RNA sequence: UGAAACUGUCCUUAGUGCAGAUCUUGGUGGUAGUAGCAAAUACUAAGAAGAGGAAAAAAACAUCUUAGAACUGAAGAGGAGA
């Protein structure tokens, strides 16, 4: 579970989705210790959502 | 180095000697990898082509299709003329 609001705390708000996404991909990089990683079309669109 | 013209002496001739003219023309420095590349709400994910996202996150990736999210808001960032 990504508590999410601890990264995009007082984030500026044209920058927050595209934000959500590279804390995501740091996370990925971060656990699997590859880099390569490609997010699913339904993560993308729930992110989105709002 | 250069590869086909040139030199010394005597008279004669002069468009004859440059550090300046905010001199003319051309080339080039410090400034300096500095000031900047900040009006017009905004982009994200998957795939395709391509030498052109690699990687100890090098945090960003132009173009096209789909999906999400959006802007002009119809006296428009629409469709047409002089």
């Amino acid at each position: 579970t990504i508590h999410m609001h601890a990264y995009l705390h007082k984030e500026s708000f044209k920058k927050r989705a595209p934000k959500a996404i590279k804390i995501i991909r740091f996370l990925a990089i971060k656990t699997m210790k590859t880099h390569v990683v490609k997010f699913d079309m339904g993560l993308n669109q729930f992110i989105w959502s709002q």
